[PDB]
Order: C-alpha cells, then sequence, then structure tokens
C-alpha cells in the first residue's frame, strides 16, 4: 500500500481509494482532472492511478530537468500501459539502453535531407485530397472531415512506409487499407487498477495490438522487404542501416508504431485546424491568402515553400495549444533524486500535463480563444519551450515532428486552395471535447465545403 | 516463448518441455541435474525454469567476470523467488544501487574487531551446548544433532542480533523462541512456472515469510530498540549508523536475514561435520589431538586460538566443499554484454553449480570422499577460489562468513574438548541427501556421543 507515499512526503492531491486509487475522477476526463487539480493545488500535486503514485510537476525548469538534463540518468522510460507482445521492441515503448539503440537506429530517416524527399511522394496524395473534395464539394451536403484526412492521412502513411499507393478512400477493399484501419476504457482502466494482470496477459498471447493485423504486417513486410525491390519510404531507410543493427522482426515493429503514430495523429489535427478556419473566417481567409501569396495561381507546393507560410505554420501551432493530442507527457523516475530543490523516490512517474499547462492563465491571454498571432515573430519569443510542448522535449520527444508538420501543411496548402469551409447546423459550436482519453471531438466535426471557382 | 534461445545461440542443455521447461528434471535433485548436466554438455549449458533461461557456466575465469568483474555493471542482483511483502529491504534480495547503499551500511558489523567482540558472548553458549550433550551423553542414547545444534544455533542468533539470552532447548516456550522455530516445493514450484502470478501475490499480502512471525518482529524490535537500552550486537552494531542511513523497517529486515541466514546453516553444516568425524574416527582424534593441544586441559577457546587451529579449518572447508549449503550461485544478466568470448543477452540467470563443481574430477581427486588433507598448507594453494566457492565470491559473496566459520568452530571445539561421536545403527551410511531442494540429510544425523571423563 502506496498510498501513504504523497502524505509522507508533504505533497498536496486528492486522497485516494483503496485500490482504486484517484481513478474515479476520470469521469470528468483525463485533462479537466489535470487542470482542476492544477488550480486547487498549485504547481506540485500527486496522484495514484490504482496502485501507481503519479506526481504531476509544472515548473518549467523542473520540466525541464526531467525531460532534458536528467533523461538519461533517471527519467528515461514511460510506464507500462498493457500486454505488448513483440512491441516490446517498439521505440516509442522500448526501455532503457534498448530504446537508445533505436533511437540512434532510426534518427537519419526523419532528416530535414529525407524529408524533402518525401514530398513528391505526399504532394500526389494532396491531389488526391483534393479530387476526394471537389465531389462533395459539388455533392452539397456537409463533410465529415476525419474521414477525408483520415483516408489522406491512411494514403500519406502506406506510401512514405511501404511504397503502396492506395485511395483508401475509394479503395476501402484493398487488404492493405482494411487492416491498417484497425481506445476505449473498458480494458486499460482494468490494466491500471490491475497493473499486476499484465504478466498473466503476456503469457496468454493477449496483445494490445490486434493478431489479425500483426500477423499480416509482419508478412505483408515479409514480400515487399526482400521478395519485392529485391531487383525513397520509411522502410527503404531502415533497410539501408542494415545492411548493433536493426533485426528483421524489429524493423516491423517499428514500421506498425510509425502507421499508429501517424493515422488518428494527422487527421486528428487536420480536423481540429479545419473547425477552426470555419468558425473564424478572419483566419481562413488571412491564410488564404498567403497561401496565393506564397503560391501564386494555384501553385503546387514544395518544400522550401511550406517553411516559408508563416500564418500557415502559426495556425498549426495555435490548434495544437488548444488541442495537445497526447495530453500529458510522462516519465518513470528510475532511482532516487532531487530535482530542483524536491526529493522523488524510484518508480514515482512523473507527469506533465500539457493541456493543463496549454492552457493556464499563468501564461497564456484569454486560453479558451483562437488566436494565431500569439505566435507572431513578436510574440513567439515570449511563449516557454516548457509550458507549451505540443510534441515533448528533450532526447525522446516527438520523432517525427517535423514530418507531421510537413505533411499536415501541405494537405491545409492543398486543400485551401480548393476550397473554402463554413460551419452548418450539425457543426458543434462550440466543440465539445471527447469525455473519454483521447483528445477528439465529442461529436465528429462537419462542415460545409465550398469549391473555389 | 523464450524456448529457442539457447538453439539460436548454438548452447546445448536438455530440450524444453512448453511452460514446464527443464523442472521436471529436478526429481532427482537441484544438484543431480547439475552433475549430469556437466558431465555430458561441457563446459557451459542452458535450461529453462519455466520460460525464464539460465546459463551454467564452469570455466573459472568466466566465473570470475561474473562475481567480480562485470558485479557493479551486469551481474548484480539475484533473480526473484516469490511475493517478498517489505523483505524487498533485505540486502540479500535488494537489488542495483538499493542493495549497494545496504552492502556498504552494512559491511562494518562484520569486522574482524566486532567478531572478536561477540566470541565471549558466543562462547558462553558453547558451554550451555555442552551441557546440554552430558546429559544425553549419560542417558546412552544417540542424539539428533541438528536439534542440539539448532538450539545452539538459534542460542547464539538470538544474543548476537538482539542480546536476548535463552536457552532454546530447555526453554521451547519462550514467546522469542517459537516465532524463529519458523521448504518446499508445493508453493516454490509455482512460482518458477507462474512467476506471472508473483504480482498478484503481492497485492494480496501474502508472503513468503509468514505474517505471524514479522509483526512479532517488528513490534519485538520496537521495544529493544528504543524502549529498552534507552538507558555488543548485530542490533547495536547497526543502530550506531543510523545515528543514506539506514531507516526503522529497514533495520528490521536485515536483522531478520540474519536469523535466517544464520539458523539452517550453522547448525546443518555442524551436523554434516559431526557425521564426517564419526564415520572417519581417524578425523575426529586427530583433530581431538590439535584441540587439546592449543587449549591444554579443556582450556576455552578464544578469537586468536581459533584461527590457529589448522586441522580444525582443513576439517570445516572439506565438509563445506562436500556440502555446499547454497547448491548454486546466480545472478541476473541485467544488460546485453560478452564475457570471456560469448554473448549473454539480457534478462538471461547466469549460474554457477557450486555443489557440482566441488564434485567435479577435473579438479578433485576422489571427489566422494572425506579428505581434510586437500586443504593442508602444501595442497590448499593448488585449489582455484572460483571451483571452491562455499561462500560465493566478489562483492556479493557471503557477507556472514568470518561469523559463520568462528561461530562453528567455536562450537567444534567445545564439543570435541568434552565429547566423542561414534555411528550407530541408525547412522544412514552412506548418508544419503535430500531430494528436495535443501541441502539437508534425508534421514537426520543421530550419533552416538561419549563423553571424555
Ligand atoms: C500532429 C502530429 C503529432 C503530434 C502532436 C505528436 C506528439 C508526440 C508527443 C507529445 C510525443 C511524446 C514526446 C515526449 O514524451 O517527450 C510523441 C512521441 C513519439 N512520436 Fe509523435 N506526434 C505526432 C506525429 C507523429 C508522427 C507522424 C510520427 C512518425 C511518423 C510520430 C512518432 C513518434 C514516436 C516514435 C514517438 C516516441 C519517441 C520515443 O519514445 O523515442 N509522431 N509524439
Ligand atoms: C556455513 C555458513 C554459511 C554459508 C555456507 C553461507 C553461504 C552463502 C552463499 C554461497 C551466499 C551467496 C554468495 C554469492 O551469491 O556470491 C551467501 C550470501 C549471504 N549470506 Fe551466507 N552463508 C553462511 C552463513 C551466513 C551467516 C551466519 C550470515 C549472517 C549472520 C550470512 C549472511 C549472508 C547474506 C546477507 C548474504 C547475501 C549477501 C548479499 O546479497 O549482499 N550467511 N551465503
Amino acid at each position: 500500500h502506496s498510498h501513504g507515499l504523497f502524505k509522507k512526503l508533504g505533497i498536496p492531491g486528492p486522497t485516494p481509494l483503496p485500490f482504486l486509487g484517484n481513478i474515479l475522477s476520470y469521469h470528468k476526463g483525463f485533462c479537466m482532472f489535470d487542470m482542476e487539480c492544477h488550480k486547487k493545488y498549485g504547481k506540485v500535486w500527486g496522484f495514484y492511478d490504482g496502485q501507481q503514485p503519479v506526481l504531476a510537476i509544472t515548473d518549467p525548469d523542473m520540466i525541464k530537468t526531467v525531460l532534458v538534463k536528467e533523461c538519461y540518468s533517471v527519467f528515461t522510460n514511460r510506464r507500462p500501459f498493457g500486454p505488448v507482445g513483440f512491441m516490446k521492441s517498439a521505440i516509442s515503448i522500448a526501455e532503457d539502453e534498448e530504446w537508445k539503440r533505436l533511437r540512434s537506429l532510426l534518427s537519419p530517416t526523419f532528416t530535414s535531407g529525407k524529408l524533402k524527399e518525401m514530398v513528391p511522394i505526399i504532394a500526389q496524395y494532396g491531389d488526391v485530397l483534393v479530387r476526394n473534395l471537389r465531389r462533395e464539394a459539388e455533392t452539397g451536403k456537409p463533410v465529415t472531415l476525419k474521414d477525408v484526412f483520415g483516408a489522406y492521412s491512411m494514403d500519406v502513411i502506406t506510401s512514405t512506409s511501404f511504397g503502396v499507393n492506395i485511395d483508401s478512400l475509394n479503395n476501402p477493399q484493398d487488404p492493405f487499407v482494411e487492416n491498417t484501419k484497425k481506445f476505449l476504457d473498458p480494458f486499460f482502466l482494468s490494466i491500471t487498477v490491475f497493473p499486476f494482470l499484465i504478466p498473466i496477459l503476456e503469457v496468454l498471447n493477449i496483445c494490445v495490438f490486434p493478431r489479425e493485423v500483426t500477423n499480416f504486417l509482419r508478412k505483408s513486410v515479409k514480400r515487399m522487404k526482400e521478395s519485392r525491390l529485391e531487383d525513397v519510404d520509411f522502410l527503404q531507410l531502415m533497410i539501408d542501416s542494415q545492411n548493433k543493427a536493426l533485426s528483421d522482426l524489429e524493423l516491423v515493429a517499428q514500421s506498425i508504431i510509425f502507421i499508429f503514430a501517424g493515422y488518428e495523429t494527422t487527421s486528428s489535427v487536420l480536423s481540429f485546424i479545419m473547425y477552426e478556419l470555419a468558425t473564424h473566417p478572419d483566419v481562413q481567409q488571412k491564410l488564404q491568402e498567403e497561401i496565393d501569396a506564397v503560391l501564386p495561381n494555384k501553385a503546387p507546393p514544395t518544400y522550401d515553400t511550406v517553411l516559408q507560410m508563416e500564418y500557415l505554420d502559426m495556425v498549426v501551432n495555435e490548434t495544437l495549444r488548444l488541442f495537445p493530442i497526447a495530453m500529458r507527457l510522462e516519465r518513470v523516475c528510475k532511482k532516487d533524486v532531487e530535482i530542483n530543490g524536491m526529493f522523488i523516490p524510484k518508480g514515482v512517474v512523473v507527469m506533465i500535463p500539457s493541456y493543463a499547462l496549454h492552457r493556464d492563465p499563468k501564461y497564456w491571454t484569454e486560453p479558451e480563444k483562437f488566436l494565431p498571432e500569439r505566435f507572431s515573430k513578436k510574440n513567439k519569443d515570449n511563449i516557454d519551450p516548457y509550458i507549451y510542448t505540443p510534441f515533448g522535449s528533450g532526447p525522446r520527444n516527438c520523432i517525427g515532428m517535423r514530418f507531421a508538420l510537413m505533411n499536415m501543411k501541405l494537405a491545409l496548402i492543398r486543400v485551401l486552395q480548393n476550397f473554402s469551409f463554413k460551419p452548418c447546423k450539425e457543426t458543434q459550436i462550440p466543440l465539445k471535447l471527447s469525455l473519454g482519453g483521447l483528445l477528439q471531438p465529442e461529436k465528429p466535426v462537419v462542415l460545409k465545403v465550398e469549391s473555389r471557382d
């Protein structure tokens, strides 16, 4: 019974129930619980996910010590989340020196050099997206953005990770699209209250990643890794490092994590962005004019062109402030240490509430408002990089940050070049967030899509 | 399923059954299984305790790298054996830097200086032992040595660990003697086949150490730690270091481990020694003459006197060669490494079969024989310290080695000064070892005890 740890350390927080801890407070949701605790407890507080002690920190210097300074020494890993199977070799799931071998093996794939090589392949589906949009624009019926963006996010993934070129919106039957289309609480709740059952689920071959999908994928790599190019994508870039090096099953696990990390992240954020532009027409028009100025006469976007649109980058950053889809950052304290004046005992999970810090008035003026001008080159300097942490920070931040930014902007440039977006009767205004544990709209975003000539 | 690990590494061993591994081979016993594998497989082999891979090594240089050279870096911990409770803080059970804090905190207690201070207290019960022996010597009926030695081993423990002076043979009702009097397979078998159930047993407060005993002890320390000497033993020596330092519950756990490590180890070996001397009268008389020469006219043994009897030390060492009560040494490989030419992957338990190496003809002539002359100052030089490992080796060897040697010899000097030991009709000749997992006689040792005048 570790429930006295925080009152023994003199750390405030909600009183834990036996076995359950504080998990019943998640009824309002992950983020609201972080916001309430931040308001009534202060800069540091603790709570129990079952019997697991979780210390929340909000001091920008302390966050830097955890995420950057003492990353390799103490705060190296995340906490386990369930029976993982062979996916223990995924970089996002690996720990300690095993992870350090993968982060080093996989860093050159996300170079700005390899990123520019992927733009033409993913720009091909920016045209595929706009084409699937012209039909629903003449259809005259509102559009569920998560379906078109999800198809686009899928079409970019398969081409960038395997070269497989599909119109997943128009080819919902390709065996490569069904499996890839495959959170919630009815399981992962019990995992946190019963983490002593994770070792049981492992020996039963029960995995959080379905056995239906993974078998198709390790064997669909089995054909296309060798027997296909045995005569620029994420797969080809990792193979070149095999020839301390990556294994076969290791390489499969890393590619599976890229699809998971790319599909319902790109499309979720892109759906959030279009909701903001439709409900803020001043911003959508101002962006459409910057898009038209840099790219005159519906010109195609390039690598260097995207990194030039400042208002586009300002719209992306501010949407990520309101909606950091990761919600929290977490590190497991590997040993007794003392960071910036307080003692963290071994085993305690240190947590940075990204969603709560993104909406704290201590740093944000009118936090509920969508105001891209906070990221103007005048005011971007006044933003603490350890308060605004949409991609994390330190040696274990989001490795696909620059890919995600480029992929999302290339979709927005093409989409806003040809269309305008307006709210409908079905448009949830104000948008309500999911009550679960996924930073998604409560009800899917539906907007009117008008064609620009 | 890690059952292919050793045939993937090209390492020989018995083929594992699903789930069970090689545990069914323990029917002949722990040591016989090690002896057979050593004979038919060679210097290195592997086997599975359920799903846990265990690599056995017999190369003296490789054993030094595991036990000494790469102890702190890689081979630091032992493997978990069951639900342990608060006894996770015991030095023998602690891991990594937590153990290093305890081994450093507890090393000064086992100084030769503190050891000489304990001789008068434990010599007091060497007289208590001889007194309980004179009655059974005039009784004329054979003596179960494990009862008298167990009582003596208990009377030394309570006085050296708490100052409690009891005649546990004559006071079997003292509340301090019953609890301390409290392996086998019907549980620890399933723990190795179901190690995924250890986390379950922990949350159920189910502990390998009974809740009946520990509560009496943490609270019997609660009175005598403070409320008794609040106005030389293992307890007083640890308290002086509290006043990074030892905690209250930590101090209780270390004292509990000393009783466990001292009771059925001292008395078990002492029972083995008296069996050897009774069935080898040439050695018993030669020792009784050395005991009489150094200590003329039944003189009391002292610290410096004990370290002077060479044949006594030779009898103790050779009995420990035939019966290393630990049977094996073990270390958990903390990370992928390469020791003396072969690759050990992370998680593999490295095992040194002490019992098998103590009876290997590659280093031992007539290994089944009791021949104390192997440890003569002429031939002691030809004994590899990494073959003969009764107390382990390296930074995590037996911390109470010099205490155990002094405590056993002080019993033998007094006992052989007053008595002689001869086999009976009940004396199991040849002595059969336990078929279980405890290096003990199959049937308890019973010998005729004659009084010397
Ligand atoms: C809008 C898009 C995305 C957002 C907001 C996002 C956010 C994040 C965050 C907050 C983390 C945790 C960082 C930390 O703990 O300090 C993370 C980790 C990670 N992300 Fe992303 N991500 C996005 C897209 C992607 C994409 C497209 C990929 C790959 C193609 C990717 C791959 C990863 C990986 C592998 C990790 C784990 C890194 C490690 O543990 O070494 N992410 N992401
Ligand atoms: C004939 C008597 C004894 C024998 C043969 C013996 C043997 C051993 C062996 C083989 C080990 C493992 C060493 C290794 O893994 O390298 C060990 C560990 C240990 N022994 Fe003993 N022992 C004896 C008596 C004692 C006594 C009397 C005490 C304390 C009063 C004691 C305390 C310990 C402790 C604490 C450890 C664990 C050390 C650590 O993990 O840091 N032993 N013993």
